[PDB]
């Protein structure tokens, strides 16, 4: 049985894939190595890429945002060896997957409304703020709804609306890399 490959580095990390550096450990000639990985919060066994025959990897598919170890395995022809020491990363960001949550509005006065939700359950990083549209006509293209940015504030009023009046709104999220989906059109009928 070969020995535990040493000085495993993370070299590089992005939002899906870490990149790997190890020595081989052992001074008789190692056939491949196994690379065993898993995020941080779940609760069972490491994942596994194997016949890796450099001592040089990336691996991908990682979930953006979230904690890794990584630990490195030798394999000769009598076996495989024990793991190395197991290494830590944390992957990148990206721009929120899913909506904000459970959003809704009403109004607070005659021409104010106020909107509300809850953070998205896959914002792939720290949410920097969320976007409100809102406009009196639903068919207009997405960019001709009006925009009213917030912080990461779960909260917002919007002002100087139209009485007897339909609203359509929606609202999404964003991370520094950029916006995500936004939450099922919602009505809000004015006075």
């Amino acid at each position: 049985g070969p020995k535990p490959p040493i000085d495993l580095v993370v070299t590089e990390t992005t939002a899906t894939s870490v990149t790997l550096t190890w020595d081989s450990g052992n001074s008789e000639p190692v056939t491949y190595y196994g690379i065993q990985y898993r995020a941080a919060g779940t609760e069972g066994p490491f994942q596994e890429v194997d016949g890796v025959a450099t001592t040089r990897y990336s691996i991908g598919g990682l979930s953006p945002f979230s904690e890794y170890a990584f630990r490195v395995l030798a394999v000769n022809s009598i076996g495989r060896g024990p793991p190395s020491e197991a290494v830590r990363a944390r992957t990148g960001e990206q721009a929120p997957s899913s909506p904000p949550r459970r959003v809704q509005a009403r109004m607070l006065s005659a021409s104010t409304m106020l909107v509300q939700w809850e953070p998205p359950e896959e914002p792939n990083g720290l949410v920097r703020g969320y976007r409100v549209y809102y406009t009196p006509d639903s068919r207009r293209p997405p960019n001709a709804w009006h925009k009213h940015n917030t912080d990461a504030g779960l909260l917002t009023t919007v002002g100087s609306l139209l009485p007897g009046i339909t609203y359509s709104l929606r609202v999404l999220a964003f991370t520094a890399v950029g916006d995500g989906p936004p939450s099922p059109t919602i009505q809000v009928k004015t006075q």
